[PDB]
């Protein structure tokens, strides 16, 4: 095993951990590179012997509330499929077949399902809308798209009910009746800030909320649990969570962090925090107690009897573990791999910015007393992303092949106080940007092994609008390679799927009159640019769409610059993680070779059918 | 047969006439709505009998200068295929399968083709750019395309020479040379303003011209004719021809009216003219001489020892003609048909505006004298489009359905004075605005039955935009069809295949800065917005991108106006024309409906499913 | 080449001749047993040099009046597809692709089609009928048929008219109107008896006559050609042909015969009848005049410039000849198979029986002066057909194998007076059985090689009925094979496709309460059956449906008889001739090999597995 273009193909990808009893489902993905595919297996753990049992061809493992059964979805006829398995013998029988089924949960009678979906025009020819947005990244067009809701018995095979709601509804049971979570309507739908929450029964629903800013997760069967705030001013305010029953409960209020993933058993509930580049895992039981809190990211969690997570790290891939009062890892699949692959464990610093400290990380290459070398710096998205301690391949791999890596999170970044998240708004690219700078300049200092002239900088999404604007402010930078980024915030307003609304809170209110999207976009700045830049972008990305990157590219040609443009033919915003296995790694190839071509020595132009093949 | 969103499928599609001594050859098509598809016949007609032989699935006829041989082009494999056949007998040889040939042309020895076509980078994931721009309407993404040049041997059936220019390139052959027009490139190539000419033969070439506004189009083997102008400042300016022989010889010095099209045989030259509202044809044999003008376009002709041409009117589809000192009709594939069918001739009226006279039309629907009848305004593209005696489908549709149809060509249009063109340059939505207001005001002075209360306005790209902005800045209209249009300029320029320099011609110089792709852009206006819209727009458009509706689309939502999106999910700038015949029959029936229901009798909403099945 | 059960296969069949100018086309069709297709091939002669041309997989040619194309259909799609070439070089475009289409004329001017055809409910899981019959022979299923008629622009290659009748209505060309056919209404329509005639054009119509007993045939442009009578009493008949101009004239008001087939082509009337056996060719041009009698079949003729017919004999397939003052063969297809292929000319002999002298044949096998020989007694279907002197493969075929043949044209055959047709209405197995039982007794006198101790019996349809008959009434026969025949008289009234009207004129009036349904039924004297008997049905025979043999077969079982039966699992009444070509082999070698092994000489049972392979 060596790091290159390919090496991402080699690791086990797990995920969607469930735990009913003595037993653990989760699911096994691997990128198969020569059939192009992603391929997944079911994998059933029993912490009686640590012996496994599978179901190939599957996932969304669900295991039954009383422990005998498994429904899972298979994936010809471009149809899904609902399965149902005994859990003793893995026997298994087709229940119902499933096309643009989204999810699927049991009811405590471990006998019907609730499938939650949607249904769309579908003429062949043509797409047509008259609600908002038009479509919506790893969506598609929406094509006049409703939310459906199928009760499904499985012992007799037939969907006992079934409703539709708005786009973006969601549903859960709470005992026998459903909690329906719908977008809030005003002149359009206000999605991510306000949802109507209805109880639905037996074809009659009482409203319980409305206009409030949580949806509903979870139940017990007594408390639901809710997700959100009562009131945001701000979509990019911390998300809490409340149990209802009767009163709404916060069980966080003193705690200015912002949970990433919460459940309810038993009147106890698990969740995880954004806190400092960490996400950790909690318990609340009456007071909030530390479960799995360190230098990792809880990927996921189930708690019946048990309590189970995968935990990522900066160097490994998520693996599962077992907490019973200590943590226990029980998986290791990719152990023997990284027996024989070097990683770089990143090293923490902070640093003064403006009014601020921050958190900064930098690797450093294997390199001698004598040497330097070149820096990458990387910039998350969001804004309100957050680095740390997750598994990031073009840094461990970019590490590898000679380079510096350092990353920070700016303000605005998730981890820290709500405060320190709102400072972004109105303000993109002015002192975040700052942080990012000395940030830098904080790093250098404590390398002087790094090539202060051989810095690069590159991200995606708003790290690629980040990537765009630095090269335009500054001479700092040697090379760039932004990513479904942005150039213009009035585009994204009206363009990308949630620019309606995000854009207003992001850059600001009256997009049509405020100076700002264009004082704040690296479109208007092109005439700056001095350093080589490679621009890439997906056509299925909606939520920064193409004109953010082709705009950019044409004008800065226009201006007599050296830039290209890689635009992929499939692909949302999340291609470089969630692209077929080819596209993933002839990405990877671009990346590593733009760099090592641009930035560690440069040459001229960038002959890409040899660079690659 | 009666009018529909069908009854296009019924005509027969007349194209590309050729002729070489007794024979005619053309193309006949048909859009066959049950398959899908269009059906292409090249038809043999021997003046000789008025006898007709046929060449089946097949186009692109070139019939040999011995008149003794025809290549055409056919179309499984994803693959074109050239073939040959005898005249006499038409039985055919297949001479080379031929993907992405765009051209193919005799040698003046009957037995050497010139092919011209294209090649691109092909990478399955990814398209890699480098030139501008990146994609060019009903081309696709360039890719990195270059131009091929083929010599091809028809008897050994061989590719003797080949060579690659720039993308965009073209070439004739002139005598046993080839005339290659290539793209100047300063910053960026300047595409439809200035090319390099060179002379081509057995693998060396010499220079012509170097930055001339003109490219070669045809040769006699003595004399080369040159399309454009020696040196244009605005690539609006009218395309003239000048015969090149060692020196360069204008031969419409002083005729202002731009060509259309034009081909040389024996030292004359054929060559039809834009004129308020006509496509007329000429000879110059040393004078310009009269061969078909009137109220028609000629959309194609070709002369050898006999003259022939097709001419459409405002009735009907083309039908072809032969000339020989008097016009004689040769075809009438239509005719049986509009036996049926009820046509409307359009009235031509003269209306003042401002500091200029210029050409109205309308069409009057079968009303009673105490009836009054909806109005439906349609607006060229371009700007430099030209109304007048063409057969436009929607309008014959409508005029069928009870509208009253009103049009006029506003300054910036062709056919006119050079000057009158101009006008429009950096003042598009400001008096040819205003001259389409005073050509309605003058059609309901002329028409007392046409109410007043119920005029809509539509239009196709130049025209969508003016759609757009007429909602935006009058009150008079009461529903709109905006189509492939434009709301924002400052994203045409910088997103659209021709805007780099065409945006920069029309709107105006330093576009990051210039305030009128602010000021006279739909989009800015949205508020003013009070008449329901319906925005079409197709995913291959490049000429006006995706943005240019659905940011107008949401932006509109965003304000709480009626209006609806059509996106189809394919089709290019001219898919109202061009798209496949089902796509169109949709895109008819979707057109005549929101009319129906919003102007000619307002309802609310638009239930699509409902409406079109 | 030998006698056998694939010989058939060796012999080319030639149909549907056609002329205009020098020019004459036909169809020759092949049964491939290989691939269990028939092929059909156009053949184009130009009596200018005996030269033909060909246009393979075609069938249907249709000159134009100009003659100067052919329009043709051909049949993957199951859609069978109209096109026209061009006569001079056979180039072709397709013009209409045309499912259920049934027939194709040309109008006068060369350039329009009339096309008649079908259209039917076309549920995928029932047939819904609430008309009569609910199917017809060689149709299948009527499933609500009604009849379509499509006026064809061939140019612009549209349906330009179109208009539907009640099903089995006809349409002709008159000049610019279009004469069209209707069944008469009354309780049920009134099929093969009375119609309605109309003349039609541009979406009008008028009507000619009402509930008349002919239809229109054929049109010279200003005299209509009507087939039958002005009212029939019974459908038996004798149709004859009249000239309407305005006035009905018959033409034939003299002549005691059926006429076959007759056409108009310039006020002159082409038309054969049947005649004792022959099938003979005149012409009316004021007068009768004879142009084709002998013994021999006129199977098809057509007339223009040239006249031209297919004459067919008992010992020939068709061939194509030519009457110019004198007959002129001009093909010779199967000439050199029949060289090398012994054929039998049957012998001629009157004989009496009862009131009546008769017509009858035998052909006598290869045997020498001391041997006797087997006889076959064959019964022609109707009761109104006809023997005599067609190519009739199974008598040629057991000749071969060592039989006498005879067969003779009892009274209700045609080609003899109307009253002698007529004799058989209400009397089927009375006088009409006595009268093959004379001709027999005849025969055996005339031969006595003739061995009347192996005297077998078979026949088709109503010669199936006879052979039924035969075996239930006389003891003279020693085998017997009935095909697709009656058994139950009142079960061909109710269940056939044409029996509600044609057994109340064949078998009587009121057939529940008539014992005639029963007194002349086979099936009510099964007991009295001692000779072994082989029924032949066909799944699709709508005519004589299935229950005629099956029922027979049971119930003689139920009685102790030796019988067998063959269900042929497709094929309509006319399979024996009309099936695929190893269907075909296939009952050739069951038919052979039944009077093998039950006439020639005893064998207990039939293994078909053995007998067969
Ligand atoms: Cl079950
Ligand atoms: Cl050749
Ligand atoms: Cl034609
Ligand atoms: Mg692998
Ligand atoms: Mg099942
Ligand atoms: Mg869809
Ligand atoms: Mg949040
Ligand atoms: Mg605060
Ligand atoms: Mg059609
Ligand atoms: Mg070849
Ligand atoms: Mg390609
Ligand atoms: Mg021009
Ligand atoms: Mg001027
Ligand atoms: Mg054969
Ligand atoms: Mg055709
Ligand atoms: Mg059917
Ligand atoms: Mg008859
Ligand atoms: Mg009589």
């Amino acid at each position: 095993i060596e790091w290159d273009e390919k090496t991402f193909t080699k690791f086990a990808y797990l995920s969607d951990p469930r735990t009913r009893k003595n037993l653990v489902a989760y699911v096994l993905t691997k990128a198969n590179l020569e059939s192009n595919k992603y391929e997944n297996t079911i994998v059933i753990e029993n912490l009686e012997d640590g012996s496994r049992k599978f179901i190939e061809d599957a996932s969304m493992p669900r295991i039954s509330p009383d422990g005998k059964k498994i429904a899972f979805m298979r994936f010809e006829k471009k149809t899904a499929q609902i399965w149902v398995a005994d859990l003793k013998t893995l026997s298994a029988k087709k229940v119902l077949e499933a096309k643009n089924i989204r999810s699927i949960e049991w009811n405590q009678d471990s006998r019907r399902l609730l499938a939650v979906g949607f249904k769309r025009r579908e003429d062949e020819d043509f797409i047509f809308e008259d609600d908002v947005p038009a479509w919506f990244d790893n969506m598609g067009f929406f094509d006049g798209e409703k939310t459906t809701f199928w009760v499904i018995d499985t012992e007799g095979e037939e969907v006992i009910e079934q409703f539709e709601k708005p786009r973006f509804s969601s549903g859960i049971w709470h005992g026998d009746s459903i909690v329906v979570s719908v977008p809030h309507r005003d002149v359009i739908p206000r999605y991510f800030k306000y949802w109507d929450i209805y109880l639905w029964k037996d074809g009659e629903e009482e409203k319980l909320f409305e206009k409030v800013s949580f949806y509903a997760i979870d139940s017990d069967g007594e408390r639901i649990l809710l997700y959100g705030k009562p009131e945001k001013k701000y979509v990019s305010e911390h998300d809490k969570i409340y149990i209802y029953d009767g009163e709404v409960k916060g069980i966080l209020d003193d705690i200015d962090r912002e949970v990433a993933q919460a459940k309810i058993r038993n009147g106890k509930v698990y969740f995880t925090l954004f806190e400092e580049g960490s996400v950790n895992l909690y318990l609340w039981d009456g007071e909030v107690r530390e479960i799995a809190k360190g230098k990792h990211w809880i990927m996921g969690f189930d708690a019946d009897e048990r309590l189970i997570y995968l935990k990522e790290t900066a160097t490994r891939p998520a693996e599962l573990y077992l907490w019973d009062g200590e943590e226990r890892q029980l998986t290791d699949y990719n152990g023997l791999i990284f027996k024989k692959l070097k990683t770089f464990e990143p090293r923490h610093f902070r640093f003064k910015s403006i009014d601020l400290e921050l958190d900064g990380w930098y690797i450093k290459p294997e390199i001698k007393e004598g040497e330097k070398a070149p820096v990458i710096v990387f910039v998350h998205g969001g804004p309100k992303g957050m680095y740390g301690y997750y598994f990031k391949y073009e840094m461990q791999l970019m590490a590898s092949k000679g380079y510096y890596i350092v990353y920070v999170n700016p303000r605005g970044s998730n981890g820290y106080s709500e405060d320190f998240a709102l400072r972004v708004l109105e303000r993109t690219g002015l002192e975040d940007f700052q942080d990012i700078l000395n940030g830098i300049e904080e790093f250098l200092r404590l390398e002087p092994q790094a090539d202060r002239e051989r810095i690069g900088i590159t991200g995606i999404s708003y790290g690629g609008y980040m990537t765009n604007w630095a090269l335009t402010q500054s001479d700092l930078f040697k090379a760039g390679i932004s990513e479904n980024g942005i150039s213009y915030w009035l585009t994204s307003y009206a363009f990308s799927d949630i620019g309606l609304w995000f854009d207003k809170e992001v850059i600001g209110d009256n997009p049509l009159e405020n100076e700002n999207y264009r004082k704040l976009s690296p479109l208007f700045y092109a005439k700056n640019v001095k350093a080589p830049l490679l621009l890439i972008h997906s056509l299925e990305d909606y939520r920064c769409p193409l004109d953010q990157s082709l705009m950019f590219y044409h004008v800065l040609k226009d201006l007599g610059k050296e830039v290209y443009i890689a635009i992929f033919k499939k692909g949302a915003h999340g291609h470089s993680i969630r692209g077929s296995p080819r596209h993933r790694m002839k990405r990877y190839k671009l990346f590593m070779e733009f760099f090592e071509r641009k930035l560690k020595k440069y040459e001229e132009g960038f002959d890409v059918e040899k660079i690659l093949k």
